[PDB]
This record gives C-alpha cells, structure tokens and sequence, in this order.
RNA sequence: GGCGUAUGUGAUCUUUCGUGUGGGUCACCACUGCGCC
RNA sequence: GGCGUAUGUGAUCUUUCGUGUGGGUCACCACUGCGCC
C-alpha cells in the first residue's frame, strides 16, 4: 500500500501543518532511519569513507561564490543574526569543501572520500511536496569525492558499484537510469561539461549500463546520473545519484600538490547512493509495504502469554531476547491470545512467541511468522540465535521461507 | 591543555568565521561526538527511553503559543517561506509535545520517556562564543518525560542517578550543583513555581546532594537543577539538567486519561545528562587534555613497520585488528620508527604497535601504550581481546595501569 | 472548516479465554474509517 | 588586516634507520609556533 498509510499505520511518523515538508519521527521510523544509517556505515566502511558533519548554515557570502545563490536561491532557506546573512544549507558540497581546504593536501591525500549524514533543507514548491518522498526537511547520504581525474574513473566505478551492491541488499527490481545533462543555468564553461557529460556516459556504457539522456537536467554545476526506483503507482522518483563537479573545486579554491610539488585544483564528485533518508525509507516502506525485513523492523519480535500465569516466563524471555539485542516487547496484557496475534501481524511483527501453560514446562516457545506460518514451539537460545543470523545477515526472508 | 588547542592539535575539528558558533566537525572529532551518542543511547535503554527526531523548524506560530516568542525571541534564529514564518529550534521540548499529542494517551502510557539527539540552535551574543563550550549551533542530549505528578519524585530521581552514573564513566570530580528558582519572565502561577521548586529542591536534599540557589535563573518555563563541570581555568560551565515544566505540557494542550476516565494535563520534566554535544566534549577535552580514553580515541591504535620489510606484516595486523572493530591505523611511510612513534605520541593514539623483523617471525607484537611503558612484544589475538576488553568497558585505564 | 458516528481511540466491569479482533457500561474524536452540512 | 619566517606544512633526493622527531634541496603560509608593520 501507500507508505503515507502504512506509515500512520505502524506509527513510523507523522506530520503537522505549522511544519509543511518536515517530518516528526516517530520512535520506530526513527529504528529504521537509524537502522539505515548503520547499514550505510557499514558498507561505506570497506571503501574507507571519513564521516564529517557540517555547520546546519553558512554566510550567504559563501553561496554566493560557490553558485547557489545564483541558481538556486530560491529553493534556498535564509536566517541572519546582527552579523551577517545565512542560509540553510541545500546540499553539503560547500561544507565539505571547507572541511577540505584546512591544512595543505597533496595528491598522496587522494582520493579523498568524505562522506557525511548530512542534513539539508530546501523551500519546495508547496505543491511538489508528498509524503516522505518529497520534503522540505530531509537528510543525504551523500559523500563528495576529491580526486585527481586518473582517478574519476575508477572513482565513479566504485560509486555505480556501492550503488547496486546496496540496493540489492533490499532486492530491487527496477533500477533504471539516466544521465542529466548540462542544465539551463550551470557554471562550468562548455568545454568542461563537454568532458563531464562524456566521462560519465563513458562510465554507465562501460559497465554496460543502459540509460537515456535526462537532458536539460543535472546539477548547477556538472552532468548527473540518477538512479531512479519507483513505488506503490509505479511512479519514478531519483534515489541513487553520481554527478562529476569541474567548478565548486576552485571557486572555493581548493588544491593539492602533485609529485611535481605544484597546485592542482582537484576533481569533485558529488554521490548519494541511498539518495534521501526520508524517500528511501518511503520507497521501502512502499516496496515491502509494512514488511520491512527482520534487521530493518521497529519491532522485531513480540513475546505473549495465554494466560496471567506465564506471564513471568514472558518477561523471562523478553529480557533474554533484549539482551541477546533483539529488538522484541511482552504483550502481556489482558486480552486473547488470538487478538494479540491479530494486532500484532497487521502490525507487522516478524516474529509472534506464544508461551502458554505448555511451553512454560519446556523452555520453548511457540514460535510463528507474522505470514502466519506457525513455525512449531522450539528451543529458546535456538529461536535467538537464528534470529540473530537473520538480523545479522539482514536477509529479507524470515526462518524457514 | 585548552580544548581549543587539542582540538586544531588532533584534528577534531575547525571553525570558520563565515560560520559564527557552528562546528565543522572533522572526522575524528565526529568519532568522538559519535561514540558518545552510542553510549548514551546505551545508558537510556534500560530506562527504556524512545528515541525519535523533531523537525529542523516549526511555524512561528507554535512557538508564540508556547512562550518562547514571548520570552526569548531574542535568542530564536528565523526563516519563511511564501507559506509562514519558522524559528529554527532552539529546544526540542515543544517538537517532542508534538509527537506526544498523536493519538489518545491514557495514564497508563506514562511515565513517557520521549529522548532526541535534538539539534539546537541559538543566536548567542558574538562575544559569549568560546570554543566548543558555547556555540550558537550545538546538539543536546535530552529527553523530556511525561507523567503524573506522583511520578515527579521516582522521575526526577531516575535523571539525577543517570547523570552521576553516567558521568562516573569519565571519572568527574568537580560536579557541583545549582538550583536556578523562577527568573524575571516566566510563565506560570507563582503558585505552581513554588511547588515546581519546592519539588526539585526536595529531590536533591532528598539524596543528599549539596547546592546552591541560582536566584532569578531558570528556564523561562521552570526551575532547574543544574549539573556544572569545570575546566581547564577552573571555569563553571553548566551540562546536565533537569527542568520542572508545569506550563508548556497545557500550552500545546497535551492530555492523558485517568482510570476516572478523565482529562488531565501531563506534567514535563526536561533534562539532558552529557547536556550539549559540543560541550561535553570541550570538558572532556579539557580534562583528559587530549588523552581520551581507548574506546573514545579516534584513533585507537597504530600499527608501524621498522623497515620496508615487515611492511606487509603490518597490513597483515591492522586487517585482522580492524575486523576485530578496532579503530587502528598502519604507519607504513619511509620514516624512522623513532619519528613514528613520536608523531603519534603527541596525536595520542591510546596504543603503538612495532613491528620489526623481530616479531614477523614470531606473530607477535612490540605493544607500547602512549605514556611510554614500553608493555613488551606480545600475542596478536592478545592484543585484540584485551583491547576489546578495554573498549567494550569503556574503561579509563590502559592495559598494565 | 464544522458537526456526528463507529469494526476508532481511551477508561472500566465481566472474561482467562490457546493463534487475524468474547460480552457489557462509560468517554471522547486526538488516531483510523464512515457519514452529514 | 598585511608582511616574513620556521623545531610549521607539502614536494623531493638521500637514509632503512629499532621506539618523542637522521641529512640536504625546493615550495609555500592552508595548519601550528615565532617575529615585523
Ligand atoms: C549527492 C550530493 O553530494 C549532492 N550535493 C546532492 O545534493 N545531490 S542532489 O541534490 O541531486 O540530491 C541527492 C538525493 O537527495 C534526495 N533528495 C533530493 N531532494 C529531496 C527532497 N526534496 N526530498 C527528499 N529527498 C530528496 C534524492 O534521493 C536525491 O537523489
Ligand atoms: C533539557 C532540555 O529538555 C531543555 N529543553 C533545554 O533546552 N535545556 S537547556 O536550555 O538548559 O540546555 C541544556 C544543556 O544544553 C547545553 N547548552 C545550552 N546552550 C548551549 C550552547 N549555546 N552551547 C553549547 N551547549 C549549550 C548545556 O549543556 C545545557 O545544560
Ligand atoms: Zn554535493
Ligand atoms: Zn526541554
């Protein structure tokens, strides 16, 4: 269904008027929001990324410099203290940048990937907004990539790579990309955008990846590949996206030394591979639609007495659980069994344990998918430690399917 | 030494002038920032506290409801679109109301532990900025808890036992306390102040913890205990805290409902241990003067070669170190082993390790904490276990002291 | 936007009941769905 | 704010050297410290 539904549904969030295009995480989206952030970590990990994080708003003197204020001060937030003006920061590039230039780099510092969670904000047109999808208020995974450009290449290969790498761990059919070209107001002279525009192209065909030029599309400042999913109504919506920048560089004058000890201004490449926390998470939300795989549930296991008796053996388990650190809660209220399994299961949860009279003398636990599939009372440290396995691994499919 | 100092020292970060009292968090000082995060996220799950994530603004309107416009406008930074007018957060309290009104809560939904890693910002004076400690853009560590009014003493005490439990982790000796009583513009009955006060000031002689009244101080909405750490000069800087708000929770008409099945207005109680991000981590700059403690080093250790020889051996460890989730680093460069270890040594990476011809046939590794007690060559896996030992428990000691 | 409802939400009496909501009373519309203006 | 330096930063030749910076050349002031206006 409807993320927006199935969000109110399994209390992942929620909106407000008074703040249009900003969402109130919840607790349990916030699990997953989180829960997205560790996984990213971790895969960003291998290829050795540096996690900044920047000022939440600059002098609008800076943006004006690197172009934004230009073509783009309009989707641009503003405040100001006696000081002077700011504005809210749009992207992280111009952060990143600064983060950069403190100290003297040489090439031997290269590539530098620095990547960061970084939170942005941007005044959507009040019609273009939609649900987790389309917000004022969101947060990129994005990274930015400083680099010789011998090095664009197998740069921008790694980005593609991570890209597919990820979006397979959610098992992603379709995948379709494009490759936005030179925009109505961009920064770089033609001849840049020309090497650019072919450097990317070059990269998609190289690894044999079809596209269609986006034309007339694409950063300010350079050509954009974008990584396109789409949802419930098979709408497109640009997730992933690698964008190879010649301009921001130097205008915020950036430079490393070469082995022939002389300043290069380096090569930037902008990257999202999630793309947007917020519409990530929308587009899970729509894809599984309310079956988020164990690693990624709010709630992954739910522990229910038949009766006021074992109750204490519940809380028994659930702690046993909460240690072994499984996301799980007792349901130990006062109601049938069969109306906790009810709520629950259109709750989601990936795991039911129904521990009645019986499995009280066992130290099992009847153990049952939310599918329905009763999975037949088993041994406990059993249950956790396949439960583990299957969080571990972030696998989509639960025990036994 | 000054936090400052240490700071540009271990790269911790930067701060530019074009960004006033915001923080370009470099990657180890992110670590840090970070690692504090997971700790408190640690420390909250057995009060079992949810963690959710308020919007970046809300409309201006709110905030003239709840009384900051009244009373602290000043200090508020503000944007708009053609839509309203916002005012960047300053707190997360009424954000956290927000997400609390979702919904019918009944009394037994109570005590509710609402937590957020709440980015603030506030328009402090150009001449009150001072490094990390006071900054106009920084990240509290609070929580606000709704609840009944018998709960007031069970809850209050819960923060003041976190906040010593917490801070015993880093070994605080100068933790003095203040009581700040209803300041000039506040926003409740003198009658509700006075039991608001008599409560706090109950809780702290009630445990027995000496203080002093901060006369006229006070959230505009409360009194407040207050937690000062000291610094380098011996200069009170205020961190944890724990407000009695008995106004807000009625302002943004928040309720739950009784057994008598009626309306009643919850009481909110605000409070953050480490206080400010930013902060505690100047303090803990401050005190251990760039000595962080092994899990809280950005680097944790270093692994170097004597020779080009051992060179792969050294890779060969700082793999199976960094499988093993040690923050470690491998200081192969063309240098004399005598300049590695000096470099590091003022870096202050918590371990070194050598690896010469010597220990290549041996699996073994010269081990040397920062402090120079040279600890002998010793066993890999050895190594990594008591490392892991050391980080896992957060301990303040190194292996051998 | 307003009003009213309920297989909605909450309180509550009864029920103690083995796997998609047991029965009743009261409250409210904040969530969800349905009506009316 | 500007200028100049180096036990500062970078490049580089030499050095391969066992635990708080080996020797030289060049570059620059972005980091750190010191000078001058
Ligand atoms: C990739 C970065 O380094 C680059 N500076 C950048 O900002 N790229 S971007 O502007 O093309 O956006 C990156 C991704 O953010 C997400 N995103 C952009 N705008 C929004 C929005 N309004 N709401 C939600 N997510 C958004 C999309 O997934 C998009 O692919
Ligand atoms: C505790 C919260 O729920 C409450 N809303 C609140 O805002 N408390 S506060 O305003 O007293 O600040 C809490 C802590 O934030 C930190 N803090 C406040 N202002 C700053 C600042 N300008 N820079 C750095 N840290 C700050 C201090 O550690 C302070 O104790
Ligand atoms: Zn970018
Ligand atoms: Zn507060």
């Amino acid at each position: 269904r409807d993320h927006r539904k199935i969000g109110k549904q399994l209390d992942l969030y929620h909106m407000q008027e008074e703040a249009p295009g900003m969402v109130f995480w919840h607790n349990d989206g916030w699990t997953i929001f989180r829960e997205l952030e560790v996984f990213v970590r971790s895969k960003l990990k291998e290829y050795q990324y540096q996690e900044v994080k920047g000022p939440f708003m600059m002098d609008r003197v800076l943006w004006e410099k690197t172009g934004h204020w230009d073509n783009y001060k309009d989707a641009m937030f503003t405040t100001s203290s006696e000081n002077r003006e700011y504005c809210i920061k749009p992207m992280n590039c111009p952060g990143h940048v600064q983060i950069f230039n403190q100290g003297l780099k040489s090439y031997r510092d290269l590539p530098l990937r620095m990547a960061e969670f970084g939170s942005c904000h941007r005044n959507e047109p009040s019609g273009s907004l939609h649900g987790l999808m389309r917000v004022r208020g969101f947060t990129q995974d994005d990274a930015h990539i400083f680099c010789t450009e011998e090095q664009i290449r197998d740069e921008v290969n790694g980005c593609i790579r991570l890209v597919y790498d990820m979006y397979s761990t959610f098992g992603f059919e379709k995948i379709v990309v494009k490759l936005s070209t030179r925009p109505e107001k961009r920064i770089g002279s033609d001849e840049m955008w020309d090497r650019a525009e072919a450097d990317l192209a070059v990269a998609l065909e190289e690894n044999n990846i079809p596209f269609e030029y986006q034309l007339g599309e694409g950063a300010f400042y350079g050509p954009k590949i974008e990584f396109t999913l789409y949802d419930c109504l098979d709408r497109a919506w640009q997730c992933g996206t690698v964008q190879l920048d010649f301009s921001l560089p130097s205008r915020l004058s950036a430079s490393y030394v070469g082995e022939d000890n002389e300043r290069k201004v380096p090569v930037m490449i902008h990257r999202a591979i999630l793309g947007s926390m917020e519409r990530f998470i929308g587009i899970l939300t729509e894809e599984f639609a309310g079956f988020f795989p164990t690693w990624l549930a709010p709630v992954q296991v739910v522990i229910m007495n038949i009766t006021d008796s074992q109750s204490e053996y519940v809380n028994e388990l659930t702690q046993k659980l909460s240690n072994a650190g499984i996301r799980v809660k007792a349901d130990l209220r006062n109601e049938k069994i069969g109306f906790k399994i009810r709520e629950h299961t259109l709750r989601r949860v990936p795991y039911m344990l129904v521990c009645g009279d019986k499995e009280v003398e066992s130290g099992k636990v009847a153990v049952r998918t939310r599918r329905g599939k009763d999975l037949g009372s088993m041994d406990v440290n059993e249950v956790i430690e396949k439960l583990q396995q299957e969080i571990r691994s972030r696998s989509l499919k639960q025990l036994e399917e």
